[PDB]
């Protein structure tokens, strides 16, 4: 079960491929290094094999090369799934880091939606603009065709809240499409 | 594992049977057609085989023929279970529709309770009186002997909130009694 | 410039075709008659030729046969456009009815968004559920791939506010894609 | 998989052993009888085999013999686990009693934390000082090395809230370390 | 219709030329790269041919080399126009990006004014100081001799609000001076 | 009295050694230079001999290489102490910088706790993320096994508040364990 999408514009050049049924292998180098620590989380905890290579204009702000990565993961994930048959289709999970809880629920059925209730106190994490985290999941929703609710329940630390939502999105994505129920189709 | 209850009063005539271990088959025609769309949800997502035939006085308000359907599903579900042995007994699940989250938790152990926190903005959905949804689960609780907490977390659409709680009740009922733990009894 | 989409599920059967460059001709019969008065407005004021034939389950609530009409207009409108070249791409317009102003702005470039600020006082217009008007434009946005801002500026009348936003959406859709600028491509 | 810890000070004398992979057997007599009803819950619902023998100074307040029990369960649970390999590592669960919901989430990875949001109305349950329940889980966190979030969602009954958090901690501890994912190590 | 202004002080060295009647060609390299992405917008959407070469002291803050660019565009734009005859003279436009609306209105008649109602949440975009955007249009107003009202109507994203006002200023500047009415002079 | 801890993970490589009874000598180079100015303060004012060598991934945010330094100082400090005998065990001190008072109290007896009441106005000091100062003392508490209360009493300057708490922690750590009372053991 693999979907691979290449996509190149005048701003970015994005190469994306995902094995949906796989192991904790990860090779994914974007132009900004903080996404590389977050795409490790949906490889080791979601047990996906994700491969991202993106070259973009970080000479200017990082908004352009974060859209085109997140848009390409969704088109690869819509192409990874087929005619949706024999999957659980519902993924819900909550995951603590230190002091912080995120609850992530998702639907993976045609219709795109993003509910976003996180509030990050600081404006940069290391060098990541921190207003792009909602824009990562907004771009992932619009091409994958999924409903997604992300809710913060506790916690005040910028590196801890963003890493609690990428562990909880990974565990709730391998519960929806990766696992299978008792029915056949 | 089947329980079947017939029940007839001067107002209604209700025939109800449930296969608790079954597939996504559904034949259930009540006097009001909007329940028929909701009992489809606890057949396809709960993987139950539910059979409801009710004839009642919809010449007057629909309050009378909604009690006697919901009372008969519970007596059939108490008769579907036996001496409760080797079941998980706890069912919790949250399920998104577009913009709306419902969290449903349940207990299935003797004691009846209903906590209800939904707030529906409109007063009719198509023709369904919308004040009967809490009364559906109040009648189902009192005969099944279960604790039930239903909590709205987001969402403003009458057809979306009621369909998000009948998908989440179904997935949380096939987690409590249908699945079995590692112990035998 | 024509796009035609047929779409049939277990609930509805929808046939939709749009001439984007056309005249004020209109033949469009949905299962609910109040949409037929509103699709007249995007034919005579938008100068589109829209043809809708939908058969659906109005035996239950009208939510199901309003999605599948609005989803099919968008896929027809994405197929009416091609590689977007030589269009204005921006459509903004405000249109009064009696006492009521709606301001509609749109983008037609890939990314879907809906901003909705209307507040209708009553719950039915004639028989139309009135909570579906936002759901009409939510379904039209997700398949057409357009940003859409709809803002109420004045007015308290249910038939006047909904008819002021379907005149202003029509005039702002024939300004974006139908008219052409001085450039060639 | 067994860890056994003996620990004796001038105040208490505590003997603690836990089979982490086991059945619903329970023999655990502390000096105060209300802990004995609560350690039954993490034996039958968590499917652990816990053995506690503690003799302490209940001639004075029960604060001293509740620390040393809860400190010894954690050191036994850190010794029950080894090099943490091939476990789910995340345990989240919510469990109703009558009218009361507790949501318990946990992490079991090195770092200790306790978030506590319960509010018990009365000051004694039978004879248990009721300000020690947070101190039970504070002592269990500091030696086990786990993050733990405990959140009350409803309910006003002292015996019902404390028994809803010891059923939900047990089900969320046999989900984190007891169950195993599809990966090997 | 071309105006070209060279201007050099002890701090900056600015070379600016604008073809007002032209096409979507753009070669404009300032010392800070985020202006280069914004001056692309008034070339492709305004259909102007703008040429900016500025060398300045970005060894210190960027306030000095943003004034002298914006002051030189206005003197070039006052020299691009002549005795104002046969132009529309009024330019108003609103332009959505994702979630954000800016309404820009302008006058181009002698008298300088700037109304500014934007509120940007963050303090840097990539490396641009974000308090200079109002100072860009304040310097452009004082030399061009135009009234300018900029009003935010929605939106919370720093890169989206600033790019929605440079698309709407461009479309409202090619409506005022570039297009011509039915009168001759 | 020396404890030395080496610790290496996939992210960092930390070498830490502390002479608890020593002089004002300091050689400690972490990957981020602002910790090096703060570990000078617990060498000259605490009269400790601390040696830290850490190599970590400052290619991404500094959160990872600040945990593993602070975790290694605590394990070295627990190994510096032995069976705690003949020490004062209580350390309390308040220390002014310009306009700012911090009161630091500590316990060094088994049980870990951190109370943190500082509020820093800015978000970076030079390049240090400033949300990590509480996370420094949270990691130092969990491995050393000490209670620690840090309270701000006055002051508004980011470099002055953080340097007032590292002078007051040093003087309160050489009062607890370094000095000895009149008793022998
Ligand atoms: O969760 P872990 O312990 O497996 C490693 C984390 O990814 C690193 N971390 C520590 N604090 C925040 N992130
Ligand atoms: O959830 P689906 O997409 O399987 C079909 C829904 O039952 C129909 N629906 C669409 N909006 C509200 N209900
Ligand atoms: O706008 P008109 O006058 O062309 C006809 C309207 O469509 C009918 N109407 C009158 N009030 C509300 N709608
Ligand atoms: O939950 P049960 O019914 O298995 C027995 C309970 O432990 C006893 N109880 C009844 N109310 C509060 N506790
Ligand atoms: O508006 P577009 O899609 O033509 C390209 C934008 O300029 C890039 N962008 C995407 N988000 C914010 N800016
Ligand atoms: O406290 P001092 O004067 O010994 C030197 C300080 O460490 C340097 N300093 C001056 N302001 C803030 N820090
Ligand atoms: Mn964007
Ligand atoms: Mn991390
Ligand atoms: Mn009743
Ligand atoms: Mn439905
Ligand atoms: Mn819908
Ligand atoms: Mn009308
Ligand atoms: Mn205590
Ligand atoms: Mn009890
Ligand atoms: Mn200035
Ligand atoms: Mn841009
Ligand atoms: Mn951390
Ligand atoms: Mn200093």
């Amino acid at each position: 079960r693999i979907g691979e999408v290449k996509r190149e514009t005048k701003e970015t050049n994005v190469s994306v491929k995902i094995n949906l049924d796989g192991h904790g292998v990860s090779d994914s180098s974007t132009g900004i290094p903080f996404l590389d620590h977050m795409l490790d989380q949906l490889a080791s905890h979601g047990l996906f094999d994700v491969h991202v290579r993106a070259t973009g204009d970080t000479h200017i702000d990082d908004h352009h090369t974060n859209e085109d990565v997140a848009l390409a993961i969704g088109t690869a994930l819509l192409k990874a799934l087929g005619e949706r048959k024999g999957i659980n289709r519902f993924g819900d999970f909550t995951a603590p880091l230190d002091e912080a809880l995120i609850h992530v629920s998702l639907d993976l059925s045609g219709r795109p939606y993003l509910g976003y209730n996180l509030e990050i106190p600081t404006q940069r994490v290391g060098t990541y603009d921190t207003q792009l985290v909602e824009h990562f999941f907004q771009s992932l929703v619009n091409t994958s065709g999924m409903t997604l609710h992300i809710r913060q329940l506790a916690g005040k630390n910028s590196h801890h809240i963003i890493e609690a939502t990428f562990k909880a999105f990974a565990r709730a994505l391998r519960q929806a499409t990766e696992s299978d129920p008792r029915r056949g189709g």
